[PDB]
Formats: C-alpha cells, structure tokens, sequence
C-alpha cells in the first residue's frame, strides 16, 4: 500500500494510494450527479476533464476554488469542470444553486467510493478521516494525464493558473 | 440477509437489514460530531435518546423534522435529540447555524458507516442508494428500544407525538 502526506495548518496527514502523475492512465470512475443519476467519466469521451477535488464544499477554502473554476470554465475550450468531493449531491446543489454557478457539474462520492482509492486521495488518519484530500487533476480527451496536483496543505488553495495546458 | 421493503412516492426500494424492534438491544455507534469528534452512544449513558435518521438534510422533509424535534427537545426530560444522516458534519452545521437550532446533536455517518447495518437502515437500490432510510428510534438509559419506526414512505414526515413514553 502506497502512502502519501498532506497537513491541515501543520498536522501530517496519511493518505491512501497516489495521485496520477504525468504520463499515467487515469481509472474509469462513476459517480453521482445532483439529479441522483450515476455518471461516468466514459461520458465525457472527447473532452478534457478538470477534477477539482476537495474535503467539503461548505468550508471556506472549497468554495471560492468551485467559484473560481466556474469562471474560467467559459474561458475554457472543449474542456468541462467536474466538482467531486465526499458532500451528498444536495449539498452540492445548493451551494450552486445559491451562487449561481451553471458552468461546473458536482459530483458525488456517495455511490462510487473506490474513486478514493483508484485516484489516491482518500484522508486515512485525524479528523478529516473518510473526506477526499485537495487535488487537482487535469485530463484530456482519452483520460491520460496532462496535469496532477497534491496541494501540500489543506488551507491554502491550489494553483488555478498553472493547470492550464 | 434481511430486507426491509419503503418507497419515494410509490416506488419500492429494499433496505438492508432491519430495524431495531421493541425489546431488542440497541448497538453501540460511533459518529462524526460537528467538531469532527467521534462520538460514541455509550456517552449518553443513563440518558434517553431520540434518534432521527434521514437521508438528507438539505431535503424538504428532513429539514422540518430537525426544526421539530429541536423545539420539544426542550419540553424532553433527561432526553438528547440526534440527528444521524448521511451529510457531511459541515452540511449539518451550516443549517443548525443559519435556523438557529442548539438543542439537537448532528451526527454525520462520514465516520462509522457501519451504522446503517447495524440499525438496518441502509437503503441498497435506486436513487437514493448509500443513504440513510427515513428511522425514528427511541432508547432508555440503557440502550434498550422503546420506540422504532420505518416510515413506509419517504415523503411524509415521522410520527413525533407517537415517540413519546
């Protein structure tokens, strides 16, 4: 079993498996949308991917990363934003529908956990133990990866301008 | 293994297991409280306990029953109200913050996913699978059932003058 370690403010914090550097297949995953409807990552065949991957999507941190990523999604190309984390699909759908964020599509963890696992991101030890760590990672059209964050630290945001291709 | 039969409107979803009938002997739970505590049942010793189970509490329903059993938790004697979902402890937070609700517990099953086993009350297919069936049980000091309901239909709300002893 692979490990990997990330911190909340300055706490090691062991998470399971590793995230797929460059050059590396990413696993075919399935999750849940806001309308309850399982989708797979083979429906956006065609289309680079941008997973933006965090613990919860009411803390302060995780907000403003699903607000910037909307924002930049119109100035994206052929590219769309998938928002997963350990919230239920209602959680999710109503942040977005309170802020009036259209343009990122929220996932679910709620049926298809084995994505923790495959994407090496799944929180081990401590307090934010069964949440998804802070994760970046940006795919193109055939799930090969173009680029993969591992955010050092929790509290502070990952590099928007830098997953660009 | 057993199977319990509800429905969302009018249409039939299986429930894993089944829950704890009058007489029976509680199991011993431990969730995530809204510190990322874990909290086990077995410090609510010599206290009664009212346990709400929903699947969210972003939902319709669910959100009404949290408000309800908040406003005569403080009628209760010798009587802690918890509310156990599958929601994240920030999801829960943010709406007993916001409603200004002090005298309910939230649990979040982030942490001891085992409780949906061992309370049956797990739901298996259709839409609403990972989540928690709508449950209403009631415990004495001693862990020992003295209410429980499934409610045969996710839509309507539980019977909160019933739970009374």
């Amino acid at each position: 079993t692979m490990t990997q370690t990330v911190h909340f403010q300055g706490n090691p914090v062991s998470v399971a498996g590793k995230l797929p550097q460059i050059g590396d297949k990413a696993k075919d995953f399935t999750l849940v949308a806001k309308d309850l409807s399982d989708v797979a990552l083979s429906s956006f065949a065609g289309k680079r991917k941008v997973l933006n991957i965090f613990p919860s999507i009411d803390t302060g941190v995780s907000a403003a990363s699903v607000r910037k990523f909307n924002q930049l999604a119109g100035e994206l190309e052929n590219t769309v934003v998938l928002c997963i984390s350990s919230d239920l699909p209602f959680a999710q759908s109503r942040f977005c529908g309170a802020e009036g964020l259209s343009n990122v599509i929220t996932l679910s963890t709620l049926r298809g956990a084995d994505f923790k696992q495959a994407y090496g991101v799944a929180i081990t030890e401590g307090p934010l133990a069964g949440l998804t760590a802070r994760a970046v990672v940006v795919l193109d059209g055939q799930d090969n990866v173009i680029y993969s964050e591992l955010v050092n630290e929790i509290t502070t945001e990952p590099n928007y301008d830098a997953a660009l291709a």
